[PDB]
């Protein structure tokens, strides 16, 4: 590709990537593979105060405070360099750095915290260190902690008129502090993966509302001669901007080099935006579980007023109808009091609230969507359109979306001229045609895909269903989705990644595309891998794990060959709490599951126990792959049991090949060693004991590095394959 960038035209440094066609690119035109994890969940929540815990977590808040250095990993006690060591030696050239809108603006309105800033860049600095490429990743779930995941800071709830402290009584938010009651929490009884639901309940419906559709469906909600849509979106733009600025500005030498790019608002909720009727939930509103009201059935709730509500099972295909359960707030309104709004909201935070945001009642009710004297719907399809051209349906990503992720990349390029824009559409959704006025050749798709049967139920089914197909209207009968066994569960998935690869072709263009998020959960079966269930029988067999991880990553493999950060890697994960978030178990590393510099780790001369140590199910996502590749890839196939990997590439004849550019695969120790036991490992070093047929050309091995050297076909384009296999099978 040109020396030049095609976003500013001037010169590319020697480790410039190029996005500007289907696939990453060095100078030289070799197709480069990302593959790494997610780093980390834990920056989610500051210090000392993960999901369960209820002590400190308003009134630390309140104050301000936030408390995330040393998350997600730890500059002080030197066990930086380990957990990145471990990646590194896992073959990982990624990662997908986790920060949060809370960590860097909880004080206040522009009250910015510069302190977390430069530890992220010191944090930075050392993943730079060992040669992982990073792209950021603005941080959120279910908008804020406090609405019951991570993100947005507390007094983003006070800007929207909404008492913090009556979410559980209104059920407008379910958070693991107070499950199943601020009076008497149980935060282990906390039901699996319910925290999502909370995108479909008040909180989340009229926060995200506001957020990208402010103007257009709360013009009567001011706040600081702005509407509300702007306030939020201007104060959360400026403070990723701050990150960004203080990035190049005090430690410029990341941009490119180690910080490609930057992600957009990760997962954003559509709050009621496009809802046809108010009165029901759709049907293709995917996850429902635990108490599910309707929005007016929430927005009721919100009032005060008891609701008889929809109660949803997740089965072994999709939710399904099962109580039907009484909310009694009795009395307690979500909805903040303007005495309140003065000692805690407006006029504690120092912004100024406009005379027609009614306060202490609904604030949808007061745009004339429902009547709260009678509790009577008016405007079932008033988020279906625009008050303002009433003849326009809308489409959340294209009429809302876009727009906010215009301002976002505006403000990205601005202080980072070189960023790859990572473009993540929301959850379940194809991206918008986005101008390349914006994108400039310089992008990459960031689509997040789980497995969503193994995520939601915590187990890995003999069956499992083509969800993306039956969204797409594939199937006559939702039964054609299912399949069962195996082989056809893996091929089946593997399609359904390929279905995600499509959307880069036909509506961004010649992009490369990134899963930003995959993984499976660990603390299936009951933790029973944990040891916690029958007696301890299977502690420590991670087989089911193993196949989930191993179906999604290959998934990722076959004709794919995708870039992915595996979700995700916990430096602080424990058996009892999982990832410290929610009751979610992730992680592929904990230290309940035990028992060094860059050059020494590329040389492959350290100890296996930091690659096994600690590890769960390590021989499915450390695997084999291409870093990079002289032409294009062609199909990656790698099998566990055996060990036998094949590769096939697509080489042409204007490819650059000599023997300074060439083909480098890397060969996991973990698959490929002679052996992994600690006690040869003191004594001898690790090595691999491989047997490769290559169908053209010239081989190398040095650690745990290949180089395959070949001349480009004279014509045309051809295909040369390459197979490695350890020597006698797979290490046992
Ligand atoms: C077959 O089902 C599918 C298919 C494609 C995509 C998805 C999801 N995309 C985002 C999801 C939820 N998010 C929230 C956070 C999370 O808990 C990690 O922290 C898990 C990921 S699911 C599900």
């Amino acid at each position: 590709p040109p020396e030049v960038s095609p976003v500013t035209g001037n010169p590319v440094s020697p480790h410039y990537i190029h996005s500007s066609t289907l696939h990453f690119q060095d100078v030289n035109g070799r197709s480069l593979v990302l593959r790494g994890v997610n780093l980390s969940g834990s920056a989610k929540h500051p210090n000392n105060q993960p999901s369960h815990i209820r002590e400190g977590f308003w009134e630390t808040a309140e104050a301000g405070k936030g408390d995330f250095i040393n998350k997600p990993l730890n500059l002080d006690d030197g066990s930086a360099d380990l957990h990145l060591a471990r990646l590194k030696a896992w073959g990982y050239n990624l990662l997908r750095y986790v920060f949060t809108w809370e960590s860097l603006e909880h004080a206040g309105p522009k009250e910015y915290d510069y302190a977390y800033m430069d530890y992220i860049i010191a944090v930075l600095r050392k993943c730079k260190e060992w040669g992982f490429r990073v792209f950021m990743d603005p941080h959120q779930d279910v908008w804020s902690r406090f609405t019951g995941g991570s993100g947005a800071p507390l007094w983003t709830l006070y800007a929207c008129g909404i008492d913090p402290y009556h979410l559980t009584a209104t059920a407008a938010a379910y958070l693991h502090c107070e499950w199943p009651s601020a009076e008497s929490p149980k935060p282990q009884d906390f039901p699996a993966m319910i925290w999502g639901t909370n995108y479909t309940h008040l909180a989340n419906q009229t926060i995200w509302t506001f957020f990208f559709a402010g103007k257009t469906y709360a013009p009567k909600c001011i706040i600081d001669g702005k509407n509300i849509q702007d306030f939020l979106q201007d104060h959360f733009i400026d403070a990723v901007g701050e990150l960004a600025k203080r990035i190049a500005e005090e430690a410029g030498d990341l941009l490119d080099e180690c910080v490609i790019g930057w992600d957009s608002i990760n997962e954003p909720g559509e709050g009621l935006i496009g809802c046809k009727d108010l009165a029901v939930i759709p049907a293709e509103q995917q996850l429902k579980k635990g108490p599910s009201p309707t929005p007016i059935e929430g927005m009721r709730l919100g009032m005060g007023e008891a609701q008889d509500v929809q109660a949803w099972n997740f089965g072994p295909m999709g939710p399904y109808r099962g109580s039907r359960q009484t909310i009694d707030p009795k009395g307690v309104k979500l909805w903040l009091s303007k005495e309140d709004d003065v000692k805690r909201g407006s006029g504690k935070w120092g912004w100024t609230r406009g005379k027609e945001w009614a306060l202490g009642t609904c604030i949808w009710a007061h745009h004339g969507v429902w009547e709260i004297a009678t509790s009577t719907l008016l405007r079932p399809d008033y988020f279906s359109t625009l008050p303002t051209n009433p003849g326009h349906q809308v489409d959340f990503v294209d009429d809302f979306w876009a727009l906010h992720w215009l301002a976002y990349s505006s403000r990205i390029r601005l202080h980072h001229p070189e960023s790859i824009h990572f473009i993540q559409a929301p959850v379940l959704r194809q991206p918008p045609k986005l101008p390349e006025s914006f994108l400039k050749g310089r992008a990459c798709s960031s689509p997040h895909f789980y497995d969503g049967l193994t995520l939601m139920t915590k187990h890995w089914n003999w069956f499992n269903a083509d969800a993306i197909g039956v969204i797409r209207k594939k199937y006559w009968s939702i039964v054609q989705a299912v399949r069962i066994g195996e082989g056809p569960i893996r091929k089946m998935i593997q399609g359904e990644l390929a279905v995600l690869k499509q959307d880069t072709i036909d509506i961004l263009g010649n992009y490369p595309t990134l899963v930003g998020e995959i993984g499976i959960p660990y603390d299936m079966d009951d933790k029973k891998a944990y040891g916690y269930v029958d007696g301890g029988r299977g502690e420590g067999d991670y087989s089911s794990q193993q196949k989930a991880m191993d179906c999604s990553m290959n998934a990722c493999d076959g004709p794919n060959c995708l870039n992915y950060a595996i979700w995700n890697y916990v430096p602080d994960n424990v058996h009892e709490w999982g990832d410290n978030w929610n009751g979610e178990d992730l992680s592929l590393w904990s230290v309940d599951d035990k028992e060094p510099s860059p050059s020494v780790i590329d040389s492959g001369d350290f100890s296996p126990t930091l690659i096994l140590d600690g590890s769960r199910a390590v021989a499915a996502f450390c695997r084999p792959y291409p870093v990079a590749t002289v032409g294009i890839p062609e199909r990656i196939d790698f099998d566990i049991t055996s060990t036998k990997f094949k590769y096939a590439v697509r080489v042409r004849a204007d490819d650059i090949a000599n023997e300074q550019v060439y083909t480098e695969i890397y060969l996991p120790f973990v698959h490929y060693a002679a052996s992994l036991n600690a006690s040869y490992s003191s004594f001898a070093q690790l090595s691999l004991d491989v047997t490769i047929v290559a169908s053209h050309g010239r081989v190398e091995i040095q650690g745990q590095t290949l180089r395959w050297w070949y001349p480009v076909p004279g014509t045309g384009e051809e295909v040369y394959t390459i197979e490695v296999q350890r020597n006698g099978g797979a290490l046992r």
